[PDB]
């Protein structure tokens, strides 16, 4: 099963990053990345079973994605979620299973590792350009949130 | 004179990154980072002497900055510019002189290297938290642009 | 809180290294490092809450250590564990909290990144010689396991 | 059009490097690299339109090159020049267009970036060995000049 | 003639490493890597002409090797030796000629470089997996010895 | 004892670099760096005990240096040598002990790593400007030789 990993380094602590990009994401993103999202429907409290229907602006390469939270561990700073619907799946991705952990570093900062596993119909391969796009955009959002955390 | 450098790695080529984050920035940013800016007044063609008056949304930690372009070298992929006004200067920074160069990497990607020099009144020091904030936000914008370049 | 990090590079893949030095460690170490341990009592299945009582040979500089597993993430290749007892704590270390992540490299190999945080009574500092010793010994064991993985 | 770039790092400041390798080159090279050149005819003052006819010693792989200055910017530390004649062109290079900029670094040093563009007849490609040779020899001369600047 | 080199970095000084991995190896290894060897017959004093018959535990991928010392230089920290018998030679390696030097580093540590030259019958090539195995196992033993030196 | 290290990267292989900057240096330098030296008296064959009396042109910041070869290892690509006389020692340096190793890189190139140890009378410190000068000049000569190797 095709997979990919993304590592993002930060000088901000693991506890604080995790709070920004997982626990408090719904109130943080509108203050941190003011126009990134067109709208977000949140069904659930943020723990397992929570489903978010996200919509990006009209012209964007990806306009819609639906993301289900599979597991949260506040003590271990880990988050598991699956993309289950939207044009993000292109014509042929059944689901994008993701597993994230935020680990501390000796300098008091952190590394946020994410592993993505792409479940596709048959032998269909997700092209490298689409994976790079996702990495850029996820890093963009991460860093916008890092900026908000450093200032608040 | 207090100084700081920021390096950002990308899998996109040096020529392409430079076109996105310097040459075509005025048409790229509205498509790439749709809400990042509230408004931009551009006085000039993008070459030396060009002055941009930038305004961010109401709540933001930095609401206004005025940036002058000192030099552009399309062939060398370098860009020099100075922040000369705005609440970005806090109470006491006279100007933020910056020098950027995009250098290619063996893998066909690039490293964008920026040096910032802070000119202050007297012995006043710019605190580390404000520098980290700038780095986070500049990286966020860089990566939003990288995403747009990978897709177009 | 005093901290230290250790990075170990390997030409073996991230998935494979993680399986050797975390998932399958209890059957791998007796085949890979035949005399390294005098004995191991394992209480638990290898996941969170698992506690290992380890004893090294009679003369060794460290003769006993008790290590608790705090978290395992098989998908993210991260492992968190705490040293809670043994003469490894010298007279005065309350616990050694560790956080490990195995990250892949462009060449198909990996870097195993570990952060250790030393909790001590009062202002007591763990000397550099003891930290270097730990690094040497952990690397020795890592590489013995790497050898076993390359051959099997 | 085939192109190549060379980056050379130095601990010496950008202003000072530029003065050594561009502004004062004609008096610096005879003191810094005493035997490097056999002779230099300089037609012009060092600004745009200046043409230098350079001759290296009898046995050298490259014996002659003629270099025209296209542009100098003393404030921006940039220099543009074209190689227009000599056995450096081999049988088939029409001209070697070069663009150099010296950028400052946070540590008070500098990076000297040069982009070379090779204009050839038809689809003729300049081999990698010839480009590496040029890089070695230009770096050799740069560093000889760096040495002179550090001492004077 | 097929060859390979291995570089191992250490924070321990060159003199001290050399004493551990060459001069005092016969008394150090039993204290440092208690189970690594099953037995060692040493014929000679440790200088040129010395021959060691080494046997590893029953299951190991390599069970036997015979190593001849070709040259020792205590002042220069260099050691030359040849593997001349054992299942380490697989079916077809005539001998493994090795040359080691321990060089000091500015930080007071050292780099131990080893060059191995594989003499084989005909055009037979030693596979990359076997060379990686050797590197892992030699590094494992090196680091076990480093640990002993740091503690004694 | 005060020390310093210098690393020089090259795209040329380790074997070839070593042959140019150690083994064949006496015939290579007159072809590669035609005017660098005024004269060289060589006493010995190039191996241990060899002593070179070197004289640079009249004006140069360093006019004379006497260098003894302490050790050569052709197989390991290491070279040890000591500067024992000349105005290079300024008023007060007793000797400059150097240790060089050329190590190969994954890309088929090399890194030449040199450690210099300055033995001085009393607590006398060698200033940073003199060390930087030496680095510039040694790099200049290295790269002139690299150029000759790429062409021959
Ligand atoms: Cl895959
Ligand atoms: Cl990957
Ligand atoms: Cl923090
Ligand atoms: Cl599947
Ligand atoms: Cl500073
Ligand atoms: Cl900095
Ligand atoms: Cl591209
Ligand atoms: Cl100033
Ligand atoms: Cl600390
Ligand atoms: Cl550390
Ligand atoms: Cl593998
Ligand atoms: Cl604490
Ligand atoms: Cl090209
Ligand atoms: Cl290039
Ligand atoms: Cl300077
Ligand atoms: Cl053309
Ligand atoms: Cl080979
Ligand atoms: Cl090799
Ligand atoms: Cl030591
Ligand atoms: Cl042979
Ligand atoms: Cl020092
Ligand atoms: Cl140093
Ligand atoms: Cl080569
Ligand atoms: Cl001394």
């Amino acid at each position: 099963a095709q997979s990919h990993s993304l590592e993002i380094t930060s000088s901000v602590s693991a506890e604080k990053i995790f709070s920004g990009i997982v626990l408090d994401v719904d109130t943080v993103i509108p203050k941190a990345a003011t126009g990134a999202y067109k709208s977000v429907e949140v069904k659930g409290d943020g723990g397992a079973g929570t489903v978010r229907i996200i919509t990006l602006p009209e012209g964007s390469p990806i306009t819609t994605m639906t993301v289900r939270t599979d597991a949260v561990n506040k003590e271990a700073l880990s988050y598991d979620s699956t993309v289950i619907d939207g044009d993000i799946l292109l014509g042929f991705i059944e689901s994008i299973e993701t597993h994230m952990v935020v680990v501390p570093t000796a300098d008091g900062g952190s590394i946020t590792k994410t592993t993505a596993i792409f479940h596709t119909k048959g032998d269909a391969v997700v092209p490298e350009e689409n994976i790079k796009f996702a990495d850029a955009q996820n890093t963009a959002l991460f860093k916008a949130i890092e900026a908000y955390l450093i200032a608040n």
